């Protein structure tokens, strides 16, 4: 059957959130010269990280709040990334790598498929 | 620069929101707003042709203005893709480099 409102809305939420997250990460790097490491994580965007300590952490962080994905799971983050300098993604409805339809992985590297 | 980066990020943010809204309009109504109906169609239910299944309260809370105070541009069908949604950058003109570069749905990958 043709996609309906809910499925489309979830995909769009995922795209919106990944864009916002990468925007925050890019600003973190603009201030600090490097991206948060995988271990420091997306949490580095809301709370000043350690190991290593950032050189110029913005008062108030880089994002107002970390969103959860359309299935209630934290977005995923890798630095250095496998698909780009940073990977920012949701594994979709199946919560596992790969898949298709609602289970499709939506990432900063494949945004074009879901725009 | 923080300001220049902020501007770029707003443009990307708005284009993604505008295309999301257009896609949802298409999903509801089977067609995109015509170029003439424009982005206003996402906030006020258009006429001629009046949509078959318009969403109560529209598709976007408010139309954003681009970082330099200009309206985002919309073409349907587009020249670069099925629909074109874009800002003409700081120079307000097609083409340009730096702060003047055109940011659209077709090249968001270069500004993500
Ligand atoms: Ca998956
Ligand atoms: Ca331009
Ligand atoms: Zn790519
Ligand atoms: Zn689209
Ligand atoms: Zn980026």
């Amino acid at each position: 059957g043709a996609m309906g409102n809910k499925e489309k809305a979830d995909q769009q939420k995922a795209v919106t959130d990944i864009v916002a997250l990468e925007n925050a990460l890019d600003m973190y790097k603009l201030d600090n010269s490097v991206y948060p490491t995988t271990d420091q994580g997306l949490e580095a965007l809301v709370t000043k990280p350690t190991n290593p300590e950032p050189r110029n952490y913005r008062e108030g962080g880089y994002i107002k709040r970390l969103p959860k994905d359309p299935w209630g799971n934290d977005y995923q983050y890798l630095s250095p990334g496998d698909k780009g300098t940073i990977d920012v993604f949701t594994l979709g409805a199946d919560g596992q790598e790969g898949g298709e339809g609602t289970g499709a992985d939506i990432g900063n590297w494949n945004i074009q498929d879901f725009q």
